[PDB]
């Protein structure tokens, strides 16, 4: 266990928009210094030995052209990180709800799953049309299953089992939430999974988080827990 | 503004510890900071309030003829099954007097875990399932919202943690997926209706 004692770090990323505004520019350039700061942390992250990191990029907490742009930035982040990904020896995975992503789509993230499955370095976790609450009920739905098959019992569901269904139960827990950008909430991310994790809330926008900011949110977690 | 507040009430063992105290003592001025914190929220129109002791039917049964004169509807949420049947008795008993009530609804948790919280509603649905009233691609977040605990009140828009750690420590979880989190290192026997009233700005300014 390194120094900082965290083994999987979540990260929700906000303040992409509010960093283009200040500067006078579009939402596009804020996008990719946004991507600049991806690349960054997950370098730091594989470089202080986490195991796990997950990202989500916050949006809103809410329409057609929303969902389309948002699946646009996510198209053009796979496209373009995924053999920088893997030539940093990164495991990629996707989690959240991608079954109406057309196939083609669907075909390309688990290409992209596959190419960098045998991956020895950092597990990044990248949420994609993810939700805390989708995440517990896609998990119920599985126990639900095997109800009806006839192979569980109502009365054997316990913590332990629901646990076993949600996404990463076989990664490390969750040791630390890091979110920038200003904003004190959830945003609906995970839920079942931080229930025992630090919470670190940072005024710092997302493009501008580096190294000494996220060397500051673990030794904060270092001396905290 | 703020309708429902949920507080982590943390701090009592070691605010009697920085008094000299034995940790009995700290429990008392925990339940002088409730009681303040209860006035607060049902004066200032909160509709309701969810109060979860870290580090009982006594306390409650003391308390609940001036919380129903007060039109204070009482809750118990958690696993109380395990509680001798002479105080889920009083506690069922509690709760029915003060269950017509219209004011605050005032939601005191007892063993209460917001993993146990979710899995006793997944339980609920998986005997839906296996009696064939139910189809598992039914199943979807309204329903299972209906089944967790406080889904009659209004969704909780803010969570305070006094006592300085920051964590949820497994309180409500699929309840909070939209409240504004507000931590301070006060310690809940400090926690005064100024404490609070910051709290409720830390949601307003957002
Ligand atoms: C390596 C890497 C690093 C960061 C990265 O950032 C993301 C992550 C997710 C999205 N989009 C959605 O999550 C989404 C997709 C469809 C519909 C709705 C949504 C929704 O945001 O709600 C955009 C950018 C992607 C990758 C691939």
């Amino acid at each position: 266990l390194p120094a900082h004692g965290c083994r999987h770090v979540a990260i929700i990323m906000d303040g992409n928009g509010r960093w283009a505004k200040k500067q006078g520019k579009i939402r596009a350039f804020g996008h990719k210094a946004g991507a600049k700061s991806v690349r960054r942390a997950v370098s730091f992250a594989a470089n202080n030995g986490i195991e796990a990191l997950t990202l989500y990029a916050f949006s809103s907490e809410n329409p057609a052209q929303e969902v389309s742009a948002l699946m646009e930035l996510f198209v053009w982040a796979l496209d373009s990180e995924v053999k920088s990904l893997h030539r940093h020896n990164v495991r990629l995975r996707i989690i959240g709800d991608t079954s109406r992503f057309n196939s083609r789509l669907q075909e390309r993230i688990r290409k992209s799953e596959a190419l960098t499955a045998g991956n020895t370095g950092l597990t990044l976790n990248i949420a994609a049309n993810y939700g805390g609450r989708w995440d517990i009920v896609q998990g119920v739905r599985q126990l639900a299953e095997k109800v009806q098959q006839g192979n569980l019992q109502p009365d054997q569901i316990d913590e332990e089992m629901l646990n076993q269904h949600v996404c990463m139960h076989e990664l490390a827990p969750v040791d630390l939430v890091i979110r920038t950008g200003g904003e004190h909430r959830i945003s609906n991310f995970l839920l079942w999974q931080i229930a025992y994790a630090e919470l670190y809330f940072t005024d710092v926008l997302w493009p501008d988080f580096d190294e000494q900011d996220f060397e500051g949110a673990l030794n904060a977690f270092a001396n905290r827990e």
